[PDB]
């Protein structure tokens, strides 16, 4: 279903544990928030934006555009966050910062070839 096996609640578990991480209701692998869902603050905005572009490039997690829009969006976060955010939102941003250069690269890489 659309409405089943997604988040409605801000969380902060793993916040330094790249594979491991939930951040907001959008933000770790594997990790969305349901349909509807308001992001819990900017950082999980970007990561709203981000699971849907790959959702409409045929789950291409590859998809340069989805990461290159990724990493524009984590490096103009700002404000509040949500309470109750166990993580740090500079050092979480990081972690996803890190990770999706890595995709950025591997997307360049794979489609240099085709
Ligand atoms: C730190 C792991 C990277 C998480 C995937 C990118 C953020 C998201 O849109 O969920
Ligand atoms: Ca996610």
């Amino acid at each position: 279903a659309k409405d089943q096996g997604c988040s409605r609640t801000c969380e902060s578990q793993f916040c330094t544990i790249a594979p491991l991480l939930r951040y907001g209701k959008y933000c770790g692998i594997l990790y969305s928030g349901c349909p509807g869902e308001r992001p819990c603050d900017a950082l999980d905005a970007c990561c709203m934006v981000h699971d849907h572009c790959v959702d409409t490039h045929n789950d291409d997690y590859l998809n340069t555009m989805c990461n290159e829009n990724l990493l524009s969006c984590i490096d103009r976060v700002s404000g509040a966050t949500f309470p109750g955010n166990k993580c740090n939102v500079g050092q979480t941003a990081s972690v996803i910062r890190g990770v999706i250069e890595t995709a950025v690269f591997a997307g360049k890489i794979l489609h240099k070839r085709d």
